[PDB]
């Protein structure tokens, strides 16, 4: 089949470690896309819990 990207690669650094957006890039690509395995980004933007 086909797998996306992990955009969220950068992300998950991120929450450590400060790291240039490398597949994070092009995060607009990312938005409607592909929310299955990038859930991350795409739950991300604008996540009201509660």
């Amino acid at each position: 089949g086909s797998i996306m990207p992990p955009a969220l690669q950068q992300l998950l650094q991120t929450l450590k470690s400060p790291n240039s957006p490398q597949q994070q890039q092009q995060v607009l690509h990312i938005l409607k896309s592909n929310p299955q395995l990038m859930a991350a980004f795409i739950k991300q933007r604008s996540q009201q819990q509660q």
